[PDB]
This record gives C-alpha cells, sequence and structure tokens, in this order.
C-alpha cells in the first residue's frame, strides 16, 4: 500500500513505468556530519572485523537473527572466514561496518554493510556499494531501527562521495529494477528430505529420487582443473567480455577478481577449462554459504552451494553447470543453489533444478531506469 520509509526514499515508485536513464536525485554538495541517533540505550560502532573477538560477534548475530525462510525452518549460517571475504574487498571501508551495540551490555544488536562496487547499468557505469548484512537482533525488530541503519549507512556512504546503491532482498519495496527466482538442485536428497526442504513425491519412492538425482563421481569437461594465480588474468578477460550481454553487471579490476574468484576452502571455489593448448576458456564458480536447520534434534545443518559466475566460450553452459553439480557433490554439499539469472534458464530444468519459493528482488537507490527480465540481470551478490 504505503511505505512509511521507502516513499521517504530516493527510488522510483512502484507500479510506475520508468522510461528515462538517470538519478532521481542529484549529488549532495554537503553532507549531514553528525550520525542520526538512534533509540536510548543503543550506540554506534564501527566493527573492526579484523579483530577477530568481533568478527565472532557479528558472526553470532547474523547466526542467531539473519535471513530465514518464510517457515522459520532454516536460516543463513555466514562462517566468520566468509564474512571477512564478503566485507573486505578492495576499497573497503572500516566506517562501512556499520553495526549498533546496547550501551550496558555492549551486546551487538544491530548491523549493516557497504562495499564499493563499480556498476554497469545499461549504457552508464556508476560507483556504487552494494549494501549487505542489515540485520536487527529479534528482540529488536519492529522498533523502526532498520531505517535508522539505512539512513545511517546512506550518510556515511555520502560522506565518500557515492550517491548510487544496489542490493537485493526477499521483500517487495520501492521499486525492482529485476525480478529473480532461486532454484534449488538436490545432491543429497534423502537429508533434504529428511529436513522437511524437499518432499518424497507422490509419483515417486525415495529409491526413484535418489537415482534420479545420482551423479557422475568425476567431471567430464576435458582440462577443468583449480583456478591457479597464473589464471586471474584470464578469469578477468573471459568476465569482462561475457558480462557485456546484460544489463545489470560488476565491472571488477583485476584486483577485485583475484578477491571474489581466487579459491579459497569453505567460501569460492572456482575452476577453470584449460584446453589441450594450454588456454583457459571456460569457468565456473561457487559460494559457500551453509544454512542452519531450527528445532532439529539431529540435523543442525545443511551445506549448500551458490551459483556465482559462469562463463563459457568454448564448453557449452550445460556441461559447465553439470561438472559444476558433480565438483559440489564431490566437496560434500546437499544442495546447489542458482538463480534464473543471466543464461541460467537454459539449463536449470535440464539438470533437474527444482523452483524455489519467494523471489530475490534487484534494487537500485537513486538511480531510475527501466526494469528488466531476469536473462538480463548480470549481477551476484553474496
Ligand atoms: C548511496 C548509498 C545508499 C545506501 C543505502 C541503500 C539502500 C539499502 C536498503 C537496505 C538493503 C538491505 C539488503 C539486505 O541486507 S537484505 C537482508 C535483510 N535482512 C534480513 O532479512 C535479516 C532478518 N531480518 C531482520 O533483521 C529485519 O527484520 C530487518 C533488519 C530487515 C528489518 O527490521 P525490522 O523488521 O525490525 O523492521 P523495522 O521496523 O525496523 O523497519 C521497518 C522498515 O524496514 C523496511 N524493510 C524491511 N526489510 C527490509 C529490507 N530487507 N530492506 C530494506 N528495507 C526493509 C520495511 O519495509 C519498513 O519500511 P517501510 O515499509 O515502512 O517503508
Ligand atoms: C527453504 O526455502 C528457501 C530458503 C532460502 C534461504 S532462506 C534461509 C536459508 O537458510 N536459505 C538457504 C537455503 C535453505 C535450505 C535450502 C536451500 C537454501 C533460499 Br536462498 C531459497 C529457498 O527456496
Amino acid at each position: 500500500r504505503s511505505y512509511q520509509f521507502w516513499d521517504t526514499q530516493p527510488v522510483p515508485k512502484l507500479g510506475e513505468v520508468v522510461n528515462t536513464h538517470g538519478p532521481v536525485e542529484p549529488d549532495k554538495d554537503n553532507i549531514r556530519q553528525e550520525p542520526y541517533t538512534l533509540p536510548q540505550g543503543f550506540t554506534w560502532d564501527a566493527l573492526d572485523l579484523g579483530d577477530r573477538g568481533v568478527l565472532k560477534e557479528l558472526y553470532t548475530l547474523l547466526n542467531e537473527n539473519y535471513v530465514e525462510d518464510d517457515d522459520n525452518m532454516f536460516r543463513f549460517d555466514y562462517s566468520p572466514e566468509f564474512l571477512l571475504w564478503a566485507l573486505r574487498p578492495p576499497g573497503w571501508l572500516p566506517q562501512w561496518h556499520c553495526g549498533v551495540r546496547v550501551v550496558s551490555s555492549r551486546k551487538l544488536v544491530g548491523f549493516i554493510s557497504a562495499i564499493p562496487a563499480n556498476i554497469h547499468i545499461y549504457d552508464t557505469e556508476k560507483k556504487m556499494v552494494e549494501i549487505n548484512f542489515l540485520c536487527v537482533h529479534k528482540k529488536l525488530r519492529s522498533k523502526r531501527v532498520a531505517p535508522v541503519l539505512i539512513r545511517e549507512i546512506t550518510r556515511r556512504v555520502h560522506l565518500e562521495g557515492i550517491f548510487q546503491a544496489v542490493y537485493t532482498a526477499g521483500v517487495v519495496l520501492p521499486k525492482p529494477v529485476g525480478t529473480c527466482r532461486y532454484w534449488h538442485r538436490s545432491l543429497n536428497p534423502r537429508k533434504l528430505i529428511e529436513v522437511k526442504f524437499s518432499h518424497l513425491s507422490r509419483n515417486m519412492t525415495m529409491q526413484r529420487t535418489m537415482k534420479l538425482y545420482r551423479l557422475p563421481e568425476t567431471p567430464k569437461t576435458a582440462g577443468l582443473r583449480p583456478m591457479e594465480t597464473k589464471d586471474i588474468p584470464v578469469v578477468h578477460q573471459l568476465l569482462t567480455r561475457y558480462l557485456k550481454q546484460f544489463h545489470l553487471t560488476p565491472v571488477m579490476s583485476q584486483e577485485e577478481v583475484e578477491h571474489w574468484f581466487y579459491p579459497q576452502e569453505n567460501i569460492i571455489d572456482t575452476f577453470v577449462v584449460e584446453n589441450a593448448n594450454g588456454e583457459v576458456t571456460d569457468f565456473l564458480s561457487f559460494y559457500t554459504l551453509p544454512s542452519t536447520i531450527m528445532n532439529h534434534p539431529t540435523h543442525k545443518s545443511l551445506k549448500a552451494a551458490y551459483s556465482f559466475y559462469n562463463v563459457h566460450t568454448q564448453t557449452p553452459l550445460l556441461d559447465l553447470m553439470s561438472d559444476a553439480l558433480v565438483l559440489a557433490k564431490m566437496k560434500g554439499f546437499d544442495v546447489f543453489n542458482a538463480l534464473d539469472l543471466m543464461e541460467n534458464k537454459t539449463f536449470l530444468e535440464k539438470l533437474k533444478f527444482g523452483i524455489g519459493d519467494g523471489n530475490l528482488q534487484y534494487y537500485l537507490y537513486n538511480w531510475k531506469c527501466p526494469s528488466m527480465g531476469a536473462e538480463k540481470v548480470g549481477l551476484v551478490l553474496q
């Protein structure tokens, strides 16, 4: 209906059709110097994630209070080392790791983050931030703390001369530039049925289901191997060229490519295809993000892989993703998740992905442009 907070923000209204390209409002020439006021008993604290104790406090906040499915059965369980990967890419700033603490106990009860990103949106490239990890402790919910967090990070980003942002959320807000759907590929169908993520259908037995989802023990694509340091430039080249075909994409430097793709166990996997000539022609990537399974006596966690960026020039995408599934299965993953963005719709149903509940909406702050189909979205966030 109406949005008490979002109606005040430089975003387009829901329902309106946009036929133009540009900022909702001009760059601000002076910026509020003072932090926005929090409710009594709470205080701002920029979190030094290089401090092990502090990073663990953030881990705990998110582990207990971050995104849950609509049925409150699963919650994201970002690891401390994943958080460090996600939150300290090239150009990261300490003031952009924005925490809220209880004054008396010092308990961490809120967080929001910004990281810098160059973003290509239709015919324009803009320096932006990506906003992520917005979280308010369950005990502080529905107390309008989130608008304060959003305004405060906005202010801190403005101070650095940045006036646009990109973000995703499961909720519908003014106004999505793209709407995506999560799809899931069962790797361990037994466990997934046991924990009620998926259901054993009427026309299939467990024996049939396990047979349906059974995968080869090793990948089939010739010359597929983990990305190494020597592959950083070619991965950068391949990615840059591949992304041109989409309408919302990152523009990554070679240093950013090293950060986002160089393999780190239990965080990010990247495999390249090195052909018979020694040329790298393709790559696949996926990140590691487990979920907590709540209120279960025996199964406490679900290990999930998330499709990241997959670039093909000589190996068909279908083959690359088949190998991604096999590699994920080998590494002990229970499920493989992918969005319906980029060219993913060409392989999702073929490789036995099932559609998930809920949407992932893509948003831009202070940028008005026509909305795009999922197939034109070429940006994947953590
Ligand atoms: C130039 C720089 C710009 C930088 C900033 C760019 C914008 C970035 C924007 C943020 C990008 C975040 C990206 C991610 O991290 S998406 C992940 C979000 N996190 C979670 O879902 C974790 C679990 N949930 C919580 O912690 C929450 O309940 C939160 C913190 C989400 C809301 O806390 P609470 O439940 O206690 O509610 P409130 O009473 O305080 O406040 C209610 C208001 O908040 C609006 N709301 C609710 N959910 C979201 C949401 N996910 N994005 C934007 N707005 C949201 C809601 O419509 C209402 O406004 P309005 O309806 O009255 O208008
Ligand atoms: C349960 O329905 C889904 C929930 C999620 C998110 S919400 C909290 C969480 O932990 N998830 C990761 C997960 C949990 C379980 C299976 C696969 C992925 C996603 Br993304 C897509 C779904 O369809």
